[PDB]
């Protein structure tokens, strides 16, 4: 497996040319595993239109100057309102793997997002980050005392938060890894007790880890971690009122990226119901589909506290390793400081305050 | 000369959209394009698939459910996932073992098969493909009573359980591919020659000025249960009830009859509120996933009825061509189930849609 | 001008079709005059789209046999609900012009409508009409001598409805016919008096047309009088209280004002506001018998058809454009029988279905 | 820096306004046209400015008793040939050599109002050689220091202004792909703005970076007491600005996205207009721009609440293909077109466009 090995800042004009470019350099099974979804990507592409559905005013006279992206989130202070999304096998889009990836957000200066099938152990990834803060993504095993296992090792590596990724209990219908007859080209040492992944195909991967989850897992993750709980995943408002109630610490609004269940809603139009059942009884992550500063600032007037970012991130490794990423990461910055001093937003807090233009007519106006 | 494939394999399916390029390889152009074709430019064939994008599925999370139960029941008849084989005659034009194939991918997986009038394959052709599978008869009416209640009593001595009054083709639909490339049926229609005649013609000599009348009268002679199959409109599944239908059949016939229609999906729930749950609703026209069934389901169907993506399977592998098909979509339905949430089909029933008032582009 | 010349039957799998056809054998500036619309056409094509709007119902054991698609208007007893409108310049798709036009639409049976912009003569469209039913169509000219001498010779042609079409008093923006620089190749006899039209640009007649014109033409003529191109229900108000004896619902098959709706999305609000009062004639965007049904079902009496007919002319002659008339009435039956109509009547109280998700769904 | 500009004169026929794009793009430089055409992002927004247009249609209407419309108005006190404008732009030496001094001599024999924009490539002087004597607006972008603001302010009065923009919808720079791509630099200097920058050489992201981010009402109320002219408010897209502006003391509201140049992801800027109207109420006047390219559109504008528009990008493709000939043919276009429109939709004058029936579309553009 021949994964790019450039390392260098990138210019990047939008991200969504990053795509195209990345599946120059990245071998065509990983590019594909990485860029693809469910059937025919309907749900992908929905993702991504649900955007045009509210759009954006400019707002004149609004008395604002050098806006400041900043916010915190369970006691963390970030730079802006976004988070590294929790990905694994980052190794299929750059040698350096989730060391890179994590090089570049804790120098950034947000949160990473650690997944159980990361190619990297906590001590690799640990040496990327630097001290930087990080949550642990846990796709559960069947057995408990592997789960209290992972936890435990999650937290001993400095994990001060826990993701419970809930909407994968058997894979999507992911047309290009069939095609592609895709399996992983490495290990995936944090889950490997219950599986090696090198050869596996993910569908046999998401079939070892636990398949009945329940609520009880939630409260079971909280009691046993005592950590904050985000339950990942959620696109139906009745799930946040069941998470909650189980004792999760937070909401993470997700469609897994259009991988896992198809012809389902674009996550961004599923947020505002959810916000409303939430009501900020806890964080709100939101993500699926976040391309530009303007997504972040209308997830956040939409009910969002933070967005989450994945795909353009993965591009940006790609292409540049941690330097790549990191100027994925600068770019949504700069991104969103411009849509704040455009829509009149001072701060944080006033993103999620913005009034939003409802467009009926949808992609095509 | 027809000359339609014979090899009989299994098949890998990833969806059965890609079915149906893959078959145009292996049949010949006339009769694919009879299959696959629809009426005038084909728009309603379209909206028949984009009507899934009105109604979208949630996931749910931390549901308790593991290893989802794709059976059911309809009408005592106990089945393996809820779809059924859809009645299409003709099924020679996709494969040489013609009806009996497709019989005996659909007995073997564990459904009901729906038998045309107009199937190229004798009842015990068909019966020999079935091997004792259970088994549904769609008429198409005679203008001569006797010759009705003989077919009938043909079907019901084969065993037919249910008879499918088809009333949505009294004249033939505008089928520009067929008058494009000029197609004929090759051979002939046994149950009811047909060979050489246009469906048009064929379509003419069945009765045109059915009435509810003839509802009451093949469901007292045949002393079976009677599906009305057809149905966009929800005074019809009113008017079939009351004729003594015991079952709708909500579809527009893959598109293949009037033009310039709704998709067939989104005529479904205006007909199920209307039936009331009063008898049980078979849906079709353009089910293609397992996301489509569930669905169906959730709208108010009781199962759906499946066809192109069979027949497309049947062309590509006999009976196990068709065979592939079915457990593709048995297995696509569980991945569904699993991630929507659904223990079991009466839980699909139940689900939750995402209304989008933007369609198809988004 | 090349005109096509032959006559002969031709096969209509569909009426789009025949555009591409057509175009292959008409001479390029007269074939995008008749093809062509105004602006970027998208008017045009929202006419067409517009039929998606309103889905037909299949209907099951409505107890229906050999739908009859006769009617009447105006005591004229017509083979299918679909009249021929008014078109000027025929010899642009076909030699033999308007006289074409009209054998086929007598020999099919239904109402030949014949525009003050003919390139044929009264007598010549005559000969071909055989003594079939006509209604003539005006174009007012400022003098009133002249309006009064062209209605009289329609009168005398025996017109039994005159059309006054006020909907062009100024052209349409015809980008087709601008950047072909588009000119006639003929002259129009009929109203030669106050222009000949040979050389002529369309563009290059009275403006300021009243409610008083309707009123004038209906005492002069004695006949009924149709108000054409009306698209809102305001002005169908106005005809009636003017004195006009039907609506004609148009937007002059786009050739006129862009950016305004597709002419069917319009019918339902016009045949409120008429509540029956008088016939309603609808047009622009007739294609097929779906579309036939649609237009009756939202409060018209009749359609009346265009650029198919003489795209069938280009092809045919008089032949051609029968095969068009013929293959509407046979696309219509099929229509009655699926949605459960026995007759024109039927037609009219169909159920439709909303498609609020547009032409894409 | 090489810049060549064209700098044939001449009159052009105008089929439609859309294809001027094109035409002005095989003679105008790369960069400069790129900057021209060009809009924010995927330019989604540009599309939804032209595609807003089919949301609400026109009716036609017969037996009017109309004939020779009548395109004349009046705003502030200017009578006008037609109701529209020449919107503020600066740098026309992008599009054509005699620069901003061959709009202007277009627009005043046109007979309608040119805006001056502060980011022009041309002095006072050399605009009102073009102008003689005809009607100008002047648009400023703020500077950061009052004093500057005020002389601004003073030489645009002194040169014969009769009224204000303030266009506050530019405190930062919309994310113009094209330029990014092409690394657009202007290629000659800006006079008025010089004295807080000079703009040869500059990105426009460092010459809207140098003008005043911290715009607020005030701004909006000391410009208006200094000037002692009536002032408009450009930009707007919510009506809750507008409520603000008249507060603070403007005289006109002048609805627009900045052609899409500016915030991405944003509303068509048609679609703003009747929430805009309706808060506004007729207590100033409205000019409506972003996105006009026909006389349906100056109709449908009128109709929904504006009493002008502002004409922008086909005028400078004019220019570009013709100088003050070309321009001058794009606003004589302008004309003709409204006027087929008057009289097939029933309007004799500008006052009937205002009340004009509109077809509601929720089809939108695919219909
Ligand atoms: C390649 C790749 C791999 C994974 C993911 C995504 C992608 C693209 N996602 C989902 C991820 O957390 C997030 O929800 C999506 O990336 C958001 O969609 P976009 O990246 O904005 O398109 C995911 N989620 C998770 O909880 N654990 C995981 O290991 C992975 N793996
Ligand atoms: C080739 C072919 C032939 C037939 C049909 C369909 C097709 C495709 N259909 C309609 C069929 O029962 C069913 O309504 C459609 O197949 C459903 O549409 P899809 O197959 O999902 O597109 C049909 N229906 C019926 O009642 N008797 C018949 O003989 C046939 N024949
Ligand atoms: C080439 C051409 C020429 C004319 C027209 C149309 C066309 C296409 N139309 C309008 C005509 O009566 C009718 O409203 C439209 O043809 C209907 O649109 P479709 O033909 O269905 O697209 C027209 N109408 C009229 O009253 N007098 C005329 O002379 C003409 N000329
Ligand atoms: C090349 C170019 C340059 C500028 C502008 C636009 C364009 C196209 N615009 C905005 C302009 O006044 C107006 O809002 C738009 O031109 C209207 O959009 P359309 O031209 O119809 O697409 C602008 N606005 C302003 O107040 N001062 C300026 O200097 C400029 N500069």
């Amino acid at each position: 497996y021949n994964a790019p090995s450039e390392i260098k800042y990138i210019d990047v004009v939008n991200t969504y040319d990053l795509e195209e470019e990345a599946s120059k350099v990245v071998p065509h099974g990983g590019f594909n595993y990485i860029a693809g979804a469910s059937g025919d990507e309907w749900t992908k592409r929905a993702n991504d239109r649900a955007w045009k559905h509210k759009l954006l005013y400019p707002r004149l006279a609004q008395d604002v100057e050098a806006p400041d992206t900043s916010t915190e989130i369970l006691g963390h202070k970030i730079k802006a309102p976004f988070i590294m999304a929790p990905i694994g096998a980052h190794g299929l889009a750059h040698a350096t793997k989730e060391a890179g990836t994590a090089r570049a957000v804790s120098e950034f200066g947000t949160i990473m997002s650690i997944s159980a099938y990361s190619g990297a152990t906590f001590e690799e990834i640990s040496e990327g980050l630097n001290g930087g803060p990080r949550w642990f993504q846990i796709y559960m095993a069947k057995d408990d005392q592997q789960n209290r296992d992972i936890l435990d090792e999650a937290k001993g590596d400095g994990a001060t938060a826990i993701i419970l990724t809930a909407d994968s209990t058997v894979s999507g219908n992911r047309d290009r890894d069939v095609k592609n007859k895709f399996v992983y080209p490495f290990g995936m040492p944090i889950v490997q007790r219950y599986l090696t992944a090198e050869g596996m195909s993910l569908n046999n991967i998401y079939g070892a880890s636990k398949q009945k989850i329940s609520p009880r897992d939630i409260e079971e993750i909280a009691a046993h971690s005592g950590l904050p709980v985000f339950v990942k995943g959620i696109q139906h408002p009745e799930d946040a009122d069941m998470a909650i109630k189980a004792g999760a610490s937070g909401i993470w609004v997700s469609n897994h990226g259009a991988r896992q269940l198809y012809e389902a809603p674009g996550s961004f139009d599923t947020l505002p119901a959810i916000a409303e059942r939430v009501n900020k009884r806890v964080p709100i992550v939101f993500d699926s589909g976040v391309r530009r500063g303007e997504h972040v600032a209308k997830a956040l007037a939409s009910g969002a506290d933070v967005v989450a970012l994945g795909r353009p991130v993965l591009f940006g490794l790609a292409l540049g390793g941690w330097q790549g990423a990191y100027s994925v990461l600068d770019y949504f910055q700069k991104d969103l400081t411009r849509v704040m001093q455009l829509t009149g937003s001072q701060n944080v807090e006033d993103l999620k305050g913005l009034d939003l233009f409802d467009n009926p007519y949808g992609y095509e106006y």
